[PDB]
């Protein structure tokens, strides 16, 4: 089925610097909307609660036309892999893999992040972000088992500027896609991340819409 | 007043070969799409025509809620410069500029296109591109007269292949002044060796969801 | 003491499968040159053997004027992580972590490495790398213990083209840098690796040579 | 025969203003170092004058066994321009051109230089920078006429920070011609907002281990 609800479990390090986050959420897989929360188990961040942020479920993703492969793989009993890297404006970086398993309508989520060179000064390591700006990615087919996409990332801060990364994102599925489907190819999905956050917790209410063409 | 019709100029050179090309063609400003006809007057391009695309006139796109800034722009008698870099998968390099001048509805595009690094083999030099993939281009405002954005631009070849190109965009306009805004926009391209015709669409938003 | 003698443990996954290798070397601290010799514990490498290539211990680099950074850590007891990121020129990623441990003059390395996005037909999954170029990487200091550089890799393929990855490096240390030592940058490392592999086991003879001015 | 004297002419525009620069200098070809001065024809340049570093001639730069490329080129009575695109750190775009003619062992250098995206509070446009750093530079062939390169551009700030530029060059050569070519580079400059001097050294490599 599709989910309904989902743990999530975020470890790893930042500036060599180990964090652990627990929590979950649901979602309306019909909406392509998602909840989550997650909330440290080290103690206060030593970094912007933000850099959790868009980290906080593509199996929630519907397309125009109907499901997504994202959600077609968890209907059918399969799995996919995600894996991304951030490249930030300052010189900082970040590197994720997502795993899953599902029971029933129930995902959960392991979230492995590796974060290095950002400034002392910085607006992560300051907390400095406030919030992030509505963000467009560009999906295409690689092999025949792999979604890739890119877009660029942007956070907002107190003094009104902006903090940029230019990302790239790997999806591997276990199940290779029919040829149709890829004929339906580059799919792009606007998304928007509403965040309420402290410095042991942080909540996403994600709202996303994917087209083909407008 | 908004755009109606245009001519364009495009010159340079390309891994060191000058190029020129001429023509003109129309649009609709009220529902951002337009259609471009360029001739060589250089005899046969030595490289893709298709790497004209997508530089064959934002004065034809209208915003979510009412003119673009290239619109207001325009109608108020005032104008912008767009400059360009095209970052290539395999080491190609494009930069561009673009310089207008108006005539009430009829736009002159002068634009100036240097290209260097593109492999003898590549998809460029060889001219395997034969469409592009429909674009999202994200705007956002800097400083008090310049619009920046970013798109990763892909063309389709012969061999089924995409290739890549990393954009960024420079809209520097000569007056002081929602973001980001969003442009989704396809390219549907006839071309040969000397002439090339771009039917464009446009649609911005500020947000889907 | 500086390094006589390490052990290596190469493991994580490359377009989605696993991978594990397993080995070790000597070097020689004073020449900045080392071997080291990795063999997969899960039969032949579905990848490039190359691409294990410059993972393959800046602890046998010294500096013009002294023991690094990196040597100076290991000898005073302390110790320091490396991250990197490969943007390969076709899409491919990858992500590195090295961790250390020491005994004496013997180190002991903990290698993770995700890698993604690489065409079924390209370079690495085809297996057409054959070498790599000589290399230059530029380091400078960043906050109070963080070393941060950059290279352009370049593999050389059989047909005589390159393949390219742009590449970030972030060398966390434990202690922080002392004042006049910060002040000596950017510090230059040219580096020229000798491979010989199969697609089991790859061996790696490296040279180094710095220097903060030419 | 090899270079003893140049002149420069640098213009174009930064962030949509004109700025025009003229001087010269000289360099010793058999050591690959050279000094240039070049002074603003339009007042006080309204960006850092540190900008025009480094393109204040590799035909000054011997190989490490025997004349470079560039060297040979001028020997030959044959030429090369350079194109270069800088990316820097907080968005700002540089793309350049560089074209030369020579009369005996004087060269003439035309730059075209064209800027945008500089943030107004970023280090170019409120003069942040006083110095950079020491670089090498790595480059290899293309095609048959085509030397390419990258480098890691750092320029030092008065609040002791780096500024930093992710560059690409191509040389392209009139006619069809050991990599990669390592070159390592110091400039010390010498500026005001009206006048630039430069006094580069180069040291070219192919290996060291």
């Amino acid at each position: 089925p599709l989910p309904a609800t989902h743990d999530i479990h975020l470890h790893g390090s930042i500036n060599g610097h180990e964090f652990d986050m627990v929590g979950g959420g649901k979602g309306d897989p019909n909406a392509g909307s998602l909840v989550t929360t997650a909330k440290s188990t080290k103690g206060a961040l030593k970094f912007s609660p933000y850099l959790m942020i868009p980290h906080l479920y593509y199996q929630y993703l519907p397309y125009p036309d109907g499901p997504s492969p994202f959600q077609v793989s968890m209907l059918e009993g399969s799995g996919y892999a995600v894996y991304r890297v951030f490249d930030f404006e300052d010189g900082g970086k970040l590197s994720t893999e997502f795993k899953y398993s599902y029971e029933g309508s129930h995902i959960k989520a392991d979230m492995k992040l590796m974060g290095s060179g950002f400034p002392d000064d910085g607006p992560v390591m300051t907390s400095q972000i406030v919030d992030q700006d509505g963000c467009v990615s560009k999906k295409t087919y690689l092999n025949n088992n792999t979604i890739v996409d890119s877009f660029d990332w942007s956070y907002n801060l107190q003094n009104g500027k902006r903090y940029r990364a230019r990302v790239s994102s790997h999806y591997i599925f276990d199940k290779p896609f029919s040829a149709d489907l890829m004929k339906k190819q580059p799919v792009f999905v606007y998304r928007k991340c509403h965040v309420k956050a402290t410095k042991t917790e942080v909540t996403l209410d994600e709202r996303e819409k994917a087209f083909y063409e407008l």
